[PDB]
C-alpha cells in the first residue's frame, strides 16, 4: 500500500477521454467526406458528432490529401482487388495483427489502418448493407480503444501524429504506407 503516483487519470489533458473522442471523430470524418456531401436526417450515423474543429479539421487535410493520392494508385488498386471479402472479420484481425506483429510503434500501421478500414466501410456502403457500416466502425474503435490507447498517451496526444508530417517531401509518406500496406497483401496471398 504505497502508490508513488496518485491520480494519473482524474482530470486534465492527456486523458483517455480526449483521445477516444478525437479518434472516433477523425475516422468518422475522412469517411463522411469520402462518402459525398451530406444528407439531413442521416438515418445512418444518427447519434454521431460531425466534422467541426480547427484541430480535427487540419488532421483531416492530412488523411484527405493522401486518401486521394493513394486511392489513385493503379497498382495498389490492383492489389486490394486481388484479395476479397468472404470473411472480413478474420482478414481484418489477421492483416491488422501483421502490421503490429513486430517492433511496437511506427507510423505506417496507423495511417495504413484508417485507410484500410475506410474501404471496408465505403465498400459496405455500396453493397447496400448499412447495418455493416456501424459493425465495422465498431471493429475499428475496438482495436483503437484496446491497443492504440496507452501508446497515444505517451506521445502526449494526437499532436505527435500531425507533428510527424509537416515534411516537405510528400513522396516518402505515400511510399511508406504503400510499401508497408502492400507488404501485408504481398504475403496474405497464401504462404509460400
Amino acid at each position: 500500500m504505497d502508490g508513488s503516483g496518485e491520480q494519473p487519470r482524474g482530470g486534465g489533458p492527456t486523458s483517455s477521454e480526449q483521445i477516444m473522442k478525437t479518434g472516433a471523430l477523425l475516422l468518422q470524418g475522412f469517411i463522411q467526406d469520402r462518402a459525398g456531401r451530406m444528407g439531413g436526417e442521416a438515418p445512418e450515423l444518427a447519434l454521431d458528432p460531425v466534422p467541426q474543429d480547427a484541430s480535427t479539421k487540419k488532421l483531416s487535410e492530412c488523411l484527405k490529401r493522401i486518401g486521394d493520392e493513394l486511392d489513385s494508385n493503379m497498382e495498389l488498386q490492383r492489389m486490394i482487388a486481388a484479395v476479397d471479402t468472404d470473411s472480413p472479420r478474420e482478414v481484418f484481425f489477421r492483416v491488422a495483427a501483421d502490421m503490429f506483429s513486430d517492433g511496437n510503434f511506427n507510423w505506417g500501421r496507423v495511417v495504413a489502418l484508417f485507410y484500410f478500414a475506410s474501404k471496408l466501410v465505403l465498400k459496405a456502403l455500396c453493397t447496400k448493407v448499412p447495418e455493416l457500416i456501424r459493425t465495422i466502425m465498431g471493429w475499428t474503435l475496438d482495436f483503437l480503444r484496446e491497443r492504440l490507447l496507452g501508446w497515444i498517451q505517451d506521445q502526449g496526444g494526437w499532436d505527435g501524429l500531425l507533428s510527424y508530417f509537416g515534411t516537405p517531401t510528400w513522396q516518402t509518406v505515400t511510399i511508406f504506407v504503400a510499401g508497408v500496406l502492400t507488404a501485408s497483401l504481398t504475403i496474405w496471398k497464401k504462404m509460400g
